[PDB]
């Protein structure tokens, strides 16, 4: 097969990240992967005039150890490949299905060849333990999964593969993001499950050997209390928190509320509730149960997502692109381990955000990064990694986004 | 001899050609030593003798080894090296002693003359060109290029230690019982094979070795143990620091100070308890290394201390991978933490030291927990897995702190020890309004072009009150106005700020600060039965907010 010609972004130069240490289990099977790998002629042995590098990983799926690259360097150097020069565009039908099954496709890439004067770049190295002898250094030969190239140069190849398959079935929504296949339909879930069991044997033919709702999806709503009696300290939280919703829905209203607040009151007094307060207060829930008015997505510009630790297993997100134009917020609940949790919340949120808007968004992560660093591989499923910063959290947004 | 191994390809950066720099004129005596050293070179193929077109030169000099009557051959690769690509790190991390496994016998092979018995890409060789000069530089010099790959070129430690690796490949997979670590121009070999059946496999090594053009020293010539490797001294079961002299003298300056911190750092590798935060505290302002520092009490007391446990020698053991590791960790004071890692109580592996800050304010549940992944990474880089803790702290304690703090966090299988001092939390905050106990509303103020500042409060009970403050910025009269109403309040108090700033950072528990204000804070905090902190939002016209507001301006 021919191989399309591949260009970094003009200027810069390929990735060179360090190698991260990795546990004897994972070095392990990642030689043995690696191993297999270069049998096949899929990756090679390279010397030392290679100068680049970018990090892999083993994770677990299954009882099947599988290899993971950190391609995010890279994507980030090529992107005029992967987004303007190719790219696949995203539907916006995709989102509204009942039902949207992922499927890995990332095994097609192994048997298209990749850009000889491209290889160089896909650069990686398994590590040993202390030290003992070099990394073993390899580079790519075909498509490598997690680049995001991969699936812009296989396109018009998963093209013609989907071709019968969305002609039989018109109501079918099929997307492609890196290493995986989106499948949306509004049928009954027996005949969906029907119809990804068939998607199944058509990629099959080609050698490409779970369910989302995206109707269920709806905002987790700044949510005002309804109490019984109110004190002064309630009220107070009560204004503080529709003080932050009023800085992003226009029409919030704090008058007559903290009219009530008058004087300097004792934290446990119980304050009455004016007749205006209280239309007040309802008139702000109904703003709090809608969207953002005023707030769009840009495609031109990247995705933030902050997550919030709430407690007994729960965690608050909301997505934006300018601070506090919440594009979507929502939360994940249910392991006493915190990174653990931490790491299922970022896949799902990710998930969610490639189905929305075909991206992956930058998190701002409430936690130590060498924590992080160390622990987040044990628990990770997903193929793709979306890039994250460490951030402390305010302890006032925590509150105000509680459920 | 010159490897037989392929060579690597090598190639200038992308818009760049090769050197073209000109020979200084020499001395004839430097001439002469040159010609001397290049014939010989000449001779073994090492250099090849050139004439145009190669429009390529680096300069060459001469300088006399030591006191001694020898010359030696220094090339000036500067530009050259400008100009040649990057390579991938030669080796990323040296081996620890703590993580050799043990072995029955093992010797050590240091490769003769390395770089000059590996091969340079032919298509590069002619950008090595030098040229020695004629007499007074009268008439054409002498021009060579290199074959092999030159002293203090770019990429000649990356070729080399690619070419031991190829090389040693097939030896490895016929004998994978046998261990070889790499570093620079050295092997270390090791077996569990008795005395005899290990010189066999040796000489097979060596022989290998041979056959790809790489000499090494015989039996008789290689080195004995104990070995002196890197700052270490490795015995057949144990493993040691190099002997460490803490030197006496009346005055110290910065530069006897550096260098005692270092040695010291360097001896709690194994030497469990060492401390230096009173003698990095001297290393604090800006001196030069000739001045002397006047040892103040505390660092005196520490270097003592230091001095006690040095007076004995100490080592550690090898790696047995059929045991866990097990990682024990002590608060040694203010800020500092010492660690030691064992397999079987109490032979320890090796220790170490622990003290970072990680911000202004912090408690002594977040420092040890920055020890636990610290060690983490250690032991996941020295050993390939993660060690099992035993930690200075309740169960319980930590738990009420992981539950209750906003930050994910998270350590590695772990058991509580009885080691005080142990690691508590100092005070907990309220998580709801006290009752019957008196709300201090309370704010500050400060002009930004005066740095005047008026801290205050106004309470539910009538009270009222604020102070002058004097270069002082809008957050430090926020700090000193909760402060206030904490020295001014019973045992149980609410208060009111409507400072994010001042609250996050109470919120945290800190139970030590770089802050004086912080630290006064957090005693009182400690004194006190029920505190409980609430925010609103300034200027809102909130509750008490808006008296103590107006009063502090
Ligand atoms: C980094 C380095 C450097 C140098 C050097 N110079 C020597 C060695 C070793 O010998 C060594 C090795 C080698 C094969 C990597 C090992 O696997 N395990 C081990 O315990 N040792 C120490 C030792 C063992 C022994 N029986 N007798 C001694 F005296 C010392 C290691
Ligand atoms: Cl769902």
């Amino acid at each position: 097969i021919e191989t399309v010609p591949v260009k970094l972004k003009p200027g810069m130069d390929g990735p060179k990240v360090k190698q991260w240490p990795l546990t004897e289990e994972k070095i392990k099977a990642l030689v043995e992967i690696c191993t297999e790998m270069e049998k096949e002629g899929k990756i090679s042995k390279i010397g030392p005039e290679n100068p680049y590098n970018t990090p892999v990983f083993a994770i677990k799926k299954s009882t099947k150890w599988r290899k993971l690259v950190d391609f995010r360097e890279l994507n980030k150097r090529t992107q005029d490949f992967w987004e303007v020069q190719l790219g696949i565009p995203h539907p916006a039908g995709l989102k509204k299905k009942k039902s949207v099954t992922v499927l890995d496709v990332g095994d097609a890439y192994f048997s298209v060849p990749l850009d000889e004067d491209f290889r160089k770049y896909t650069a990686f190295t398994i590590p040993s333990i202390n030290n003992e002898t070099p990394g073993i250094r390899y580079q790519y030969n075909v498509l490598p999964q997690g680049w995001k190239g991969s699936p812009a140069i296989f396109q018009s190849s998963m093209t013609k593969i989907l071709e019968p398959f969305r002609k039989q079935n018109p109501d079918i929504v099929i997307y492609q993001y890196m290493d995986d296949l989106y499948v949306g339909s509004d049928l009954e879930i027996g005949q969906h499950r029907t119809k990804i069991e068939e998607l199944r044997q058509h990629l099959l033919r080609w050698g490409l050997t779970y369910e989302l709702h995206p109707d269920k999806w709806t905002v987790q709503p700044i949510v005002l209390p309804e109490k019984d009696s109110w004190t002064v300290n309630d009220i107070q939280k009560l204004v503080g928190k529709l003080n932050w919703a009023s800085q992003i829905y226009p029409g919030i209203k704090v008058r007559q509320l903290c009219k009530l607040l008058r004087g300097t009151k004792a934290l446990t007094e119980v304050i009455p509730l004016t007749e205006e307060a209280e239309l007040e207060l309802a008139e702000n829930r109904e703003i709090l149960k809608e969207p953002v008015h005023g707030v769009y997505y840009d495609p031109s510009k990247d995705l933030i997502a902050e997550i919030q630790k709430q407690g007994q297993g729960q965690w608050t997100y909301q997505i934006y692109q300018e601070p506090f134009k919440n594009l979507k917020t929502g939360k994940y609940a249910r392991h006493t381990n915190d990174v653990k949790q931490l790491t299922e919340a970022v896949q799902k949120i990710t998930t969610e955000s490639i189905v929305i808007w075909g991206k992956t968004p930058k998190f701002k992560l409430p936690i130590q990064k060498e924590t992080w660093e160390t622990w987040w591989t044990e628990y990770w499923q997903a193929t793709w990694i979306p890039e994250w910063e460490f951030v402390n959290t305010p302890p006032l947004v925590k509150l105000w986004y509680q459920l």
